[PDB]
């Protein structure tokens, strides 16, 4: 019946770190004349108009940066939402205070700043501090690989607030995030869902465990189909799609 | 008797909060004809480059941002030094990890994140976090006139770290200083003393006690002169150097 395509912009719309070509902005628009389109990225939505333009929303009929917490369609804000609102400020107050006090009970051999960054979809938490050298971050990783810092406070932290509908999950060097249960991309299926699509398909670049894709390609909601590159997306929608 | 002229940037040679005017970028520049000129400020390099100009190395002979933590000489950089070298990592730790206990313990509406930034010549250190919105920021601020919080911060913290070298200063809405003795306007007299200056003239226009000007215009090292904005700058320069 209907349907929509739905992209992780990323690797599959773009070259990884980069932005998209004139020649896949204008596959795309053609594409949008066959079936609805969408795009969805954990990025802020300053930094998907500087991947994808800053008309972005004109020309997909779903735009949904940070994983869909910011949410347009046909061109006006359907929705936003961020994690003070969703979990309350006395909830917020109390996971941020018993990671400050926490943190302060670490021994490490360095401490720097930014312990606590608090994004708009998570609260990104390090022992060290995110402003820490690059090679204070291997001095920290090789410390917690012996002594599972990480893996201790965030135990901790899950006997203690995951009540709440918490999870937490550890990577890279030095830090982990707190996010509500669901705040991976699958959240922005909550805002196509209602719209009477027969089916949705999801193409993403990252859909194996621990990708940031994984989840809503996982999704029985979507018709999930993992792309190595943005070539391989439109070889698979020119098979689908003609 | 060859001699330098030391310029606070904002409110001496600049209105408050504004770029140089080309006028006065003229002045100091038929003066500088004359003898050395340097300017020191607070503010970051990039700051420094907004008010006065991208080619501010090449405008004057020394730039001092950050009081002098960076220094540039004859366009180039010179010689530098950093909280954590000076005061040692346990020092820092110590400050650190009573901050952020403390932090824990405030009552506050809200609480974000960056609660510690850490710079190159001191620990900023803001109860509500410095990621927090202009609306929040403003809400912190009028709370912290009415409860006392950032005082009491400061005041707890004098205690605390008495005899360890550290000086606390509030400023702005939402946050302290925590810097070693000496690292204010003042630091940057390291780089110009018993270098062939038989005279350093200093303007600023906050050298009253508690202004930052007050401890670089009382040195003994410099030759103070209060001035009250940017045209009394200028007279006073006009009657020493003309
Ligand atoms: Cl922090
Ligand atoms: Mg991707
Ligand atoms: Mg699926
Ligand atoms: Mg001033
Ligand atoms: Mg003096
Ligand atoms: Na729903
Ligand atoms: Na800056």
């Amino acid at each position: 019946g209907p349907a929509l395509c739905l992209f992780d912009v990323d690797g599959t719309l773009t070259a990884p770190r980069q932005k998209i070509t004139k020649e896949m902005d204008d596959f795309l628009q053609k594409l949008r004349q066959k079936i609805k389109i969408g795009v969805v990225g954990g990025s802020d939505f300053e930094k998907v108009q500087e991947q994808l333009g800053n008309d972005v929303v004109e020309k997909y009929d779903y735009v949904f940066p940070e994983n869909g917490l910011v949410a347009y369609k046909d061109g006006k804000l359907l929705c936003r939402q961020n994690i003070q609102s969703h979990l309350g400020e006395a909830l917020i107050q109390d996971l941020i205070n018993y990671c400050l006090s926490y943190i302060a009970k670490i021994k490490l051999p360095k401490k720097r700043g930014t312990f606590i960054e608090f994004r708009n979809g998570m609260l990104n938490v390090s022992p060290i501090g995110r402003s820490c050298s690059q090679e204070e971050r291997i001095e920290f990783y090789e410390l917690d690989k012996k002594e599972n810092i990480r893996q201790k406070f965030v135990a901790d932290l899950r006997k203690e607030f995951a009540g709440k509908g918490l999870t937490f999950s550890i990577g890279g060097q030095i830090s982990f995030d707190v996010f509500p249960d669901g705040w991976d991309k699958r959240y922005c299926l909550r805002h196509v869902e209602n719209d009477g699509y027969k089916t949705i398909y999801f193409f993403g670049d990252k859909t194996m465990p621990g990708g940031n894709d994984h989840e809503i390609f996982t999704d029985p909601r979507t018709m999930g189909y993992s792309v190595t590159a943005p070539e391989d997306m439109r070889r698979i929608c020119e098979l689908l799609f003609s």
